[PDB]
């Protein structure tokens, strides 16, 4: 188990995320679904000229996981994941200067939902979370957990649990007051209002 400091910048995104008085939380599904959508356009891309980069999974799709009993929600795709170094370097974005201009926008007169412009949507999963866990699997590493609660901190191990074959499981360990987000119905509502026009299928699993 390895343990890192988040940037300054990032703590910062984090607390701010955590703590801003904000009721359209509901944007998060949007946030998660529009980055499984990118990175499953990023292997499907690879594929186009290298067919054995779908040895590891041809499906090509987004899985909504709702548990009740565990209060978690997790998001599965099947995209091109990430490597170790993806994890640490704050989950493959560019998030320094994203936060800085997410910032900037803010001050200015722009709202929290306006997050993903910026490359940072991850972060959003904070508005409904208090733990998140990103499960990895990328053709050129192995599979990785990242884990954090926010305060400063996140840890990366080697996953020993169920291997993916390729992608990324986003488990949010959502709030006690945002158990909405376990709902079928508001979930459903959601993706139809937000997530639209992905060119995947996104299945929502009932339990
Ligand atoms: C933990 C954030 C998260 C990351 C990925 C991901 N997997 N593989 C890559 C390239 C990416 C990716 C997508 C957008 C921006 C940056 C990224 F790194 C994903 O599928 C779903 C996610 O909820």
């Amino acid at each position: 188990v390895e343990t890192f400091a988040f940037q300054a910048e990032i703590a910062q995104l984090m607390s701010l995320i955590i703590n801003t008085f904000y009721s359209n939380k509901e944007i998060f599904l949007r946030e998660l679904i529009s980055n499984s959508s990118d990175a499953l356009d990023k292997i499907r891309y690879e594929s186009l000229t290298d067919p054995s980069k779908l040895d590891s999974g041809k499906e090509l799709h987004i899985n909504l996981i709702p548990n009740k009993q565990d209060r978690t929600l997790t998001i599965v795709d099947t995209g091109i994941g990430m490597t170790k170094a993806d994890l640490i370097n704050n989950l493959g974005t560019i998030a320094k200067s994203g936060t800085k201009a997410f910032m900037e926008a803010l001050q200015a007169g722009a709202d929290i939902s306006m997050i993903g412009q910026f490359g940072v949507g991850f972060y959003s999963a904070y508005l409904v979370a208090e733990k998140v866990t990103v499960i990895t699997k990328h053709n050129d590493d192995e599979q990785y957990a990242w884990e954090s609660s926010a305060g400063g901190s996140f840890t990366v191990r080697t996953d020993t649990g169920e291997p993916m074959g390729r992608g990324t499981k986003v488990i949010l360990h959502l709030k006690e007051d945002q158990t909405e987000y376990l709902e079928e119905r508001r979930i459903k509502e959601i993706v139809k209002k937000h997530s639209q026009f992905i060119g995947y299928p996104i299945t929502l699993f009932v339990e």
